[PDB]
């Protein structure tokens, strides 16, 4: 309409009316998980895959609760419909909620359940989408798997907010981080791909397993582009034939420079373009489409 | 009313009316820091040290904002007064707030500022405080300093919520974690102390530098108890003469067992008792006291 | 099969009650020895050659090479089992650096202690837990780095996992898995780990003892056209898996219904777990990889 | 000179008759801890400190058992007398024993308790004591504290047997190992000291806290020699003014070379000699002495 | 007219006269990269692949400069011609050069460009090639990827010179190093292969990606020998059926012993021999050859 | 502009004619160590301490060779005199040299010995020395002690050249690096100090033990400023009361910002200023001075 409409605990409310309690454990302790699915031209894309991953994060965090997957699916679709946006970024969130008493046991909780729908967003302006972004490598490393596993898509992102501040101060568009073995992982919003001698490579470990990343591997196979999940160092990225990131926010995004090394060739390169064009062509098929109308 | 009164962005509102926006970056991204100070019998204890630590976290997270240190002090005192408590647990929080402008630049923001005051809390019931608690060592490690430094007291604690899940499932009262070198660090709420041959030891690195921890070392010196900050492994804890944790939530807390190893001797041990008594004696005094009533200036 | 097990020790067959390890055996004082364990079921030893291969790998890596031939060890394994009158058995064979030889102990110059100990076949859980699944935790203790005491050794140096066992029992779990220092799941003291996700079988790739049961599971998966992958897995992968099971010469495949408070989704045992377990025991009621205690 | 007499589970038996069961968990699983104390000219030295450390390892490994500290002290003295010795190397061992019950629960066990006594031993021959030994640095690292803590003095030493094999193949007297941060730790038998500009230094972490090490720090203080526990790398050792190792087997032992770097100055150096002399002068007294007679 | 002729910044000079400035940043700071290609019987082998790798290292180190790849190729060919060696080891080097102004900015520099041609060299004498060499594992680890990436072939090799000192003092022919996870990486001159149960294995990470290593994998496929890139520990090496290293200096080199463990079976083993013979057969053809033609 | 004069293997030559061979192992393999001492108003400062460290590096790298410590000292002093500078940056270098005999064995070598004298250099311009520099934290870590120990002052610095390119591309004056435990170590040219509540702190491990760093600790004691060597994280630096780096190239250098965190209070802070003032006061005295001219 005017104000965004929020789904929150079963109610649809204008954002200015929707309320998280100041003692919600999602707020005080970061005790929640989330996922983000997108709509393009009236169709939500890979809603089932994103719900699968959401419920994976829920299982690992012991956030299992009574709201069915079907009810979550209905809430996602209906919240999008009520915001009237055909192109949208759709975030769904569950937290451990407000304390039952001062006797807090994370196995005994009433969840906070939210859907927030905003306009579709890219991660760079149109010029940088066409000519490529500049990335740096952060001084901050990714979380080890035995701390807060990167596989979680969760509320605990102060780490990457401070990386963002670092990137902006250094004059870069974004920053990738390494794992503690010095191999390139991902960025806060995106997974990383490189191309070398006609082969597509992407980090294997220490990452959130993006749905866009999954889709790019699927498209590569369909396009007869060989691909490999493997450990990559920054060196691999600097010498690559092509570099791009990918995210639900904008799909594939070409990279023209990493840490002062201009990627050789023209950016975007030919495999980057082929994958990008195939991604957006797939999204006008009925493959993985959930219509907001139908 | 017994409904809590909270400070939020300059207003004092009943908790049920106070609102955090669902798009607050403290909520969506854990982009916020916090601290907790306690009141006992009408005095806040070590308010200045807690404010200094809060503003350290703010500085490191680039959360600098327009509310001064003494405005936070006034908000802390006034929120406590409005809740009618002389014994209290006082949490104060700043977040990067709701996004400002089209493109979110964390250097340009309007903060969310909150004070939440509740009754004073201990980390264990009175029987466990008297006999000592049972701790395990978690399978989850602390954050490396080059990820999310343990020095931040911040909203990003899913890590320790899952550790708590595991501790409860395993039948323990709480869990310590190690750093990635295998040395004991801390727990989510507390720092760790041990005693060996009359000397007090506490981990040196990979921790939140607790104000209770600081106070314990100050008290040890006043009691002529030698102390050392050093790297400790779980082995050191199992074989210690005494073990205790410490937190603003309850002061010192004796530990009778860690990971199936019963700490030898009587629990609480004599140095634990001496430190615990000197702590609460210190707080029946005016030392590091900010009174809830009358003028709050130190003299 | 008596009230007194009979063991092989340095060429002699005698009751365990009488058999003697010296208090100054370096296997005792220093853990300077390696071992392996093979099983017999319904009159057949299973994969004896594979277990002997692994034993002699451990021997080679620890420079425990000695005179007793592989054929001699095979003969002693079979004969010790027969002397105990067992058709179902758990058979442990051990070599140590032995008692000090010479004045200056030099690990290249030694007289080994060679033992075969035979006991009834054992499972790692009782019948109800084999049927419904066990509960595992993740240990606070990590596996050994490859540059300390490589996990590839099957050796006597297991105080590490004895203390893990104490911790698991105190915590109310059936057993504990450990991680490596990168935080990826490795194994347990007795078993390797498998998970199932979306119809694919996964198992840790590094930082483990390469179990013979593990080898067999992968062979059986291929025979059943179940895709499999060796890869790094974190605890997260385990919590979210469709199915989880461990495997060991002690009992074969063992379903897992819960890890660290996360109940594995679906029914335990899951369909791939059941298919592999069934195929394992079917394989062993044949003569595939069988050495008959009979000789026939 | 007849065969050694061993204490085992309350009995004093000739070694040839003393039996560890093939299924003792100390044998099959290395489930046991040990300590070693020495006698010199009729006096056991620092018996109480060694018993304290033994019972520390017992506590950490949950090997608590019924044999009292007094009973262990009595067994240590009596076994030595029973072997007719006035100087001795005395090893005392407790294991988790033979399994008790149907279900192996390490919390419920019957221990194996052993005392093995032999003549006093040094770690190097006369010439090497006089002129110094040659050490290398192993390719094998010490155990991380969260695996099998170095603080345990335990039966699980295949690790250092293989280090010994490598040292002998390489032509060295012994090998030190590093921790995983690359700092020098210890050897299988000894702790490590260096001297630089008149100050004694010794590794602070990742080690067995030797009783000889403790004694060396006490003697340094008596001699007004400043000392520090600190992280040391191999570099620190190569450039040191003096280097020596220490152990109950032989006391201090000078080191003339590490990994091809000859330690500068005369070996043994002046502080090494002062500490060595003060240790043996202490050993000739009754300080920290438990006499074998009276 | 018998001494070596050096290419240096466009001039061909006797080695005696060729000069690196004492303030060249390749000298003072190790600020340079290099590669080495070989000639056999008048053919340079895989010159294009070695140039590809050289320009990879240049790209990663921001050593891009005005000398074209064709110019480098011509300089390599012509320098080899002028030295009159039909069998040769050809080293080509680029450094950041002498500081180019009052502010030293590594982005603005005039390079030092050198080609040095020497006789072809094996890494062991012919008897050791026949019987196999003896390798140890170094106490020194490889560089982490986030320090100085092992993917660089660069001037910064004090690390391996000290490892060589260690190996010689210990009486070994050479030393392998591990990465910080304890898995075998490589040596200063060579990559490492093992054979187990008819399959060829080689480390996957933490290494220079040798061109000889690439060639070995190609030859194995030609010979229908299965191969895998994977993490290997020292244990894997000790128990292997066969072990060999490989390098542009000498091709494949059999290994008969590692760290006191004699590799089982005959050395060289059958797969080692098959690959070695296939390598040298290839070197006697025009495959991948750039002829030296006057 | 007279040409610089270089000491090289016993000869004093104009830089233009001084030659390193393209096959010197210092060039091809980085097989060499070095140190740098400074002269100020005609006095070399702490020459003996720098020679001590140089010969420590030599010992650890087994670069032991025939040129005595006194011959090195005389070469350092004479090379400086011949360049006619009263303020100088003096670098002395030994490498494993050109290969000798028939097979290269690093235990048997003929060294390359060089002294290079240049004008005294600061690490930032006058405005930045006055108001403080801006530092970032590098994505590249320091060398582990069991790879190439940071205690070496050696020729193998491609690592820090690439860190420099990154700092310059990011718009910073320089970059600190951490060790692999995430604690702050040092920069290519300098050690790092912070001040918190009247106490001076500096990293304890994973660093070159600088002579300027040694001097700062000395001066702090002389000024009754407490100090500690300890592990510090980037967090410690952001929240410090004062931050400064130190080097033979320029002494103490104030730091006004690290990685977008402006250091609180006025830069340079009071302890930074007191130490800086005491450093240059010490250097205007006899203390640790070797005069360039005879007496
Ligand atoms: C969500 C996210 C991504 C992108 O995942 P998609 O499923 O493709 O949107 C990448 N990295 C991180 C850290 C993320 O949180
Ligand atoms: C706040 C907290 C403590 C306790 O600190 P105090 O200042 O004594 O209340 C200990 N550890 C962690 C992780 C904490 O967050
Ligand atoms: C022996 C053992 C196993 C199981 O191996 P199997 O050959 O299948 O019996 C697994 N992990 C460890 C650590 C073991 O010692
Ligand atoms: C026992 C031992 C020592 C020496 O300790 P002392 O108490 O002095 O005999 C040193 N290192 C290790 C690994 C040891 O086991
Ligand atoms: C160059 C080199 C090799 C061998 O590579 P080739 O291309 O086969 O000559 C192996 N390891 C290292 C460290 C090297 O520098
Ligand atoms: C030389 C250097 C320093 C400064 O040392 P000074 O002796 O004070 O000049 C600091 N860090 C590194 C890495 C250096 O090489």
């Amino acid at each position: 309409s005017d104000e965004p409409i929020i789904y929150i605990n079963g109610d649809y409310l204008p954002l200015s009316q929707a309320r998280v309690s100041p003692v919600d454990q999602g707020f005080l302790l970061g005790d929640g998980v989330f996922d983000v699915v997108s709509a393009w031209k009236g169709n939500i894309f890979k809603l089932d895959a994103h719900l699968d991953r959401f419920f994976d994060s829920i299982q690992a965090a012991r956030l299992n609760h009574d709201m069915s997957r079907d009810a979550w699916k209905e809430a996602i679709i209906e919240t999008t419909r009520r915001n009237g946006l055909d192109d949208a970024s759709i975030r769904f969130i569950v937290t451990r909620g407000e304390p039952k008493g001062v006797v807090a046991d994370p196995r005994d909780f009433k969840p906070t359940c939210i859907v927030w729908v905003a306009p579709y967003i890219f991660l760079a302006d149109e010029e940088k989408r066409r000519n490529g972004i500049r990335l740096m490598i952060s001084a901050t490393r990714g979380f080890p798997a035995d701390t807060l596993d990167p596989r979680y898509k969760c509320l605990d992102r102060l780490h990457s907010q401070l990386i963002r501040l670092e990137a902006l101060e250094a004059g870069y568009d974004d920053a990738l981080w390494l794992d503690h073995s010095g191999h390139v992982s991902e960025s806060a919003a995106s997974n990383l791909f490189i191309v070398k001698n006609g082969v597509l490579y992407t980090p294997s470990a220490g990452i959130l397993r993006g749905i866009t990343r999954d889709t790019i591997l699927e498209l590569a196979t369909e396009l007869d582009i060989p691909w490999k999940e493997r450990q990559l160092s920054a060196f691999d990225v600097y010498i690559a034939d092509e570099v791009f990131t990918c995210s639900t926010a904008g799909g594939a995004l070409p990279v023209r420079e990493v840490a002062g090394r201009t990627i050789r060739g023209t950016t975007p390169g030919p495999i980057t373009q082929a994958i990008d064009n195939a991604y957006w062509a797939m999204r006008e098929t009925d493959r993985y489409a959930t219509p907001l109308s139908g």
